[PDB]
C-alpha cells in the first residue's frame, strides 16, 4: 500500500495471537510494545527519545505479522505510550519512504 | 527519492542559513530540533515521547530545506536526543510510506 502522512500511519498487527495497533515509525530503530507476555527468553534493555529513557524486555525471533506481511526480528516490551513497529521490521516488509 | 530503511534515514536540513542533520520520522506528529536561535515569537508547547513529557518552544511559518524540497511550517525548538522532521513538514515535501 502507499500511506500518505496526513495523519498517524497505525495498522492493525497479529503478535502473540493477539491483535493490535501499531504505529509504522522511520524514526525508531527497535519495535517497543505495550506490557504483554511473549514465550522465550528475554534480557533486559533502556532505550531512550524525548523526555528520557525506559526499562523493557528484549526478546528475539518473534513473529509479527504487520498488516497482512509476516517479519521476524526482535521486539521490545515496556511502559511504551504507543505500540511502535520500527526499522527493524520495517526492512522486513520492504517498506520505504518517498519522495 | 526512494529511501530505504536498514540504516537510519538521515538527511540534511538547512534552516537559519545552517545546515543540519536530521532524521525523517514518520512515528512523530510534529518536527523537533536541538537548541537553536529562531526569528520572531514562540509560543509554549509540551510533547510527549518515549520516557514521558517535556516542554518545548513553538515557532510557526519558519521556512526549512529538506533534502533539497522547501517546506515552511512549525518548527519547535528543545531538548530532543536528534533533530527530527516528522509528519507536518514531509507532508509538504510530498513523502509517503510504501510497501
Ligand atoms: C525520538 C526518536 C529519535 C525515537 N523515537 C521514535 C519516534 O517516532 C517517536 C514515536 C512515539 C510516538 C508517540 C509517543 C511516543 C513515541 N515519536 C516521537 O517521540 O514524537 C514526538 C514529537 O511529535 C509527537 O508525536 C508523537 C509524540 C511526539 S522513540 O519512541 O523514543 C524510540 C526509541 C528507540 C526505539 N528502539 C524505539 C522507539
Ligand atoms: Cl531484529
Ligand atoms: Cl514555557
Ligand atoms: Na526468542
Amino acid at each position: 500500500p502507499q500511506i500518505t502522512l496526513w495523519k498517524r500511519p497505525l495498522v492493525t498487527i497479529k503478535i502473540g495471537g493477539q491483535l493490535k495497533e501499531a504505529l509504522l515509525d522511520t524514526g525508531a530503530d527497535d519495535t517497543v510494545i505495550e506490557e504483554m507476555s511473549l514465550p522465550g527468553r528475554w534480557k533486559p534493555k533502556m532505550i531512550g527519545g524525548i523526555g528520557g529513557f525506559i526499562k523493557v524486555r528484549q526478546y528475539d525471533q518473534i513473529i509479527i505479522e504487520i498488516a497482512g506481511h509476516k517479519a521476524i526480528g526482535t521486539v521490545l516490551v515496556g511502559p511504551t505510550p504507543v505500540n511502535i513497529i520500527a526499522r527493524n521490521l520495517l526492512t522486513q516488509i520492504g517498506a520505504t519512504l518517498n519522495f
